[PDB]
């Protein structure tokens, strides 16, 4: 009923949080939108960083339409520039209780008016924990067939025991999710004072970590503090409350657009077989 | 236990793990070797990087002496450089357990690590305080001499929002009456290898003013420099366009710990 005209749901996944797995979410959602897609963002990580918050949306009123949530609008569709409209949801509008509020939450994404949509990702919470597994059963049983896109998992190179992202492989594995590839974020350094990317301590492992699963490697992403200075003060990065519209212009500004644009690109001829 | 010749122990708490507490474990013993002290250091965080890898001892064959296992040496002492011995004893040197089963090894272990003649034992602790790492610290607690166990070295990031993470920490070495030596903002900026410009986006000066309402010391500011990480791997000497406690001289990282290791050593002895 929600998801009827939702083409590709994406579910993004971590093993422990801390990963900057909602500014992954972030820079997916604003690259699809880049490449002209209409990308849904659904956050239901409320331990995580506020994704709302990242899109400088968070005071924002959801609107009630007749018999359904209307998502809150980031920026909206351009034909002339050719990028597509970016809506978000957080599970935070609706909110300390156990398989009843597994239930509110199933209501609460089953009245979220999506309409058309091309893709839509969804910020899942860290871990397998017996709450997380239930909402997890949940997407999949309102999931219909062929929508489910799959997952991607993101990890970090700093992390010495990768049982989190074995365990959140294992568990897609276990249930079915297919697993569209796993993103390294945090893999170097992009600074201000010069353009130049560093990662001396180039084996971080992820990439043979998705050899070992025979599972996708979509890329590293390096910290740029001018990615977080753009998503909390709205200042244009720039290589020697913000106003949410003028995000995704600014972002092909940073240096982590273009390889959000490939991990993006990748990600489509996956999905699209 | 063998505690009976050390003569301060500090503990390295962190309410969460990947904050980089095995490195500040590892840089503030080779600060203190620095400055003349006979150091141990006690790797009881599994989850953790391995601290033995960090001074490069990972494949050293530790040795049993009198009724149990005698402590790896790093290195020496050297009057003439002013170094003192370094020592490390962890579990990966042991290791090629759950539930209460673990935490009973672990204690265990503990209590059969002959540490001798000792001016500082640092403990790199598991982060949390969940109940069986809370057991852990009461054994510590227990074969403590009045004078002996020194306090708590907190170690948080600066980016995580979770403050309640060091409140945790500072509540649970009140409720234990564990002193309090002082807070290390890690991650607190990035040094880089193509010039040695450090950028620092957060507070600059949040985990300083966070300390204060904590009443709390605060011990000072650490940034990321993947050369200390390149050093700790290659035995590459830190360049900025023998044996690891002089190369680590090189390292940016090295003038920073010295001012926080002074700190604590003045706090220790007050
Ligand atoms: S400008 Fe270049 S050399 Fe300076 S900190 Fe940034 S990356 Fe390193």
């Amino acid at each position: 009923m929600s998801l009827s005209q939702v083409k590709h749901i994406i579910l993004v996944l971590s093993g422990k949080g801390g990963v900057g797995k909602s500014s992954v979410t972030t820079q997916l959602a604003l690259s699809l939108s880049q490449a002209g897609y209409s990308v849904g963002v659904l956050d239901v990580d409320l331990t995580g960083p506020s994704i709302p918050r990242m899109f400088a949306v968070e005071d924002a009123k959801v609107k009630q339409g007749s018999g359904g949530w209307l998502p809150v609008v980031v920026h909206e569709a351009n034909p002339s520039t050719g990028i597509g409209s970016l809506r978000v949801m957080s599970l935070g509008f609706l909110l300390w209780r156990g398989p009843k509020k597994t239930a509110m939450v199933r209501q609460f994404m089953s009245d979220v008016l999506w309409d058309e949509l091309d893709f839509l990702l969804v910020d899942t919470p860290p871990g397998t924990s017996d709450e997380h597994i239930s909402l997890a059963e949940t997407l999949l049983q309102e999931a219909r067939p062929g929508q489910l896109s799959g997952a991607i998992v993101v990890t970090t190179p700093q992390a010495v025991a990768t049982a989190d992202v074995r365990k959140e492989l294992n568990f897609c594995k276990k249930t079915g999710i297919r697993v569209l590839g796993v993103v390294e974020n945090m893999s170097g350094f992009v600074c201000p004072n010069c353009s130049e990317c560093t990662n001396i301590f180039s084996s971080g492992g992820g990439e043979i970590m998705a050899n070992d699963f025979n599972v996708r490697f979509l890329g590293r992403v390096p910290i740029d503090p001018q990615f977080l200075v753009l998503i909390e003060t709205g200042k244009r990065p720039r290589y020697p409350t913000p106003n949410s519209s003028l995000l995704v212009d600014k972002y092909r500004d940073c240096s982590l657009a273009p390889i959000f644009r490939a991990i993006t690109a990748d990600v489509v001829v996956a999905v699209e077989q």
